[PDB]
């Protein structure tokens, strides 16, 4: 984390509105905040095994009531950090930071020509679509065939065990 | 069907972008994907078997661990070595550069990509995006933790 000299930082501010880069930190946050809510069963699994009250057979008997009433609780308030201001702020001076270090001055102001002409706006909206239209057809047509050729030599494998 | 000039206007783009190295980092991605699922496609195999009692599936599992488990590893993903997903990979990246620009884009991008600065860029650009969240993260990721881990002490707690 260095320090970003005038002449630099101000062509990066430039850079950053040209990508429009608050709605990249939104996505950022969205996604911490989805990760956070999918670790809600991994917590309270820990916080249950780590309990110093209960003995086994009432933490056994917990499992249905904590699964009906504590996961959708807890999901519903973990990752309130990634909605905060200071979230937002800390993500923006991530984003001048990891510009200014692969970067140089002058390949920041070209980085935000090309962003400013017609195409570059056009590569700001659907690029990432391009992306994902490679990745997703791919897995739908090969994810299955895959997965049925491990399934296929598991079921094989079972089959042979000998008891 | 991409006419001619739009075609060979795309295969200038994938060779500035470097294409197949694209495809190969998605070859990749899915292969250990495919390694990553074999535990729980053993589990649904051992499940579904229907000769094995529910106590000999039990017994069963220390040496499907040991054995099943490194065998289906090692054979997981081979469809993503084969030259026909390579060719999959192409003609998916042909279809998408078509469908969402125009043939002027397309030339547009190509010479920003063999520009000094669009070579940075094809080089730079994802660590800088990882940098970001990873940065982030570091601060971010425990604090986020504790704050659940301290609600589920309660709710365990109040049992
Ligand atoms: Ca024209």
């Amino acid at each position: 984390a260095a320090p970003i000299d005038a002449d630099k930082k101000a062509a990066i501010k430039d850079l950053l509105d040209a990508i429009d880069a608050p709605k990249l930190v939104s996505a950022i946050a969205n996604s911490a905040e989805m990760q956070s809510k999918q670790l809600v069963p991994a917590i309270l699994s820990d916080a249950l095994s780590e309990n110093k009250t209960l003995n086994d057979k009432q933490k056994q008997a917990a499992v249905p009531t904590l699964q009906k009433n504590a996961v959708p609780k807890l999901v519903d308030g973990a990752g309130k950090v990634f909605g905060t201001q200071q979230f937002t702020n800390d993500a923006m001076q991530a984003q001048y930071d990891a510009y200014a270090k692969y970067y140089s001055t002058s390949e920041i102001k070209d980085l935000t020509t090309f962003y400013k002409s017609p195409t570059g706006r056009k590569f700001i909206q659907v690029q990432d679509q391009v992306g994902r239209d490679v990745v997703n057809g791919l897995m739908q047509k090969y994810m299955p065939q895959a997965i049925k050729a491990t399934r296929d030599q598991a079921d094989k494998e079972v089959a042979a065990v000998k008891p």
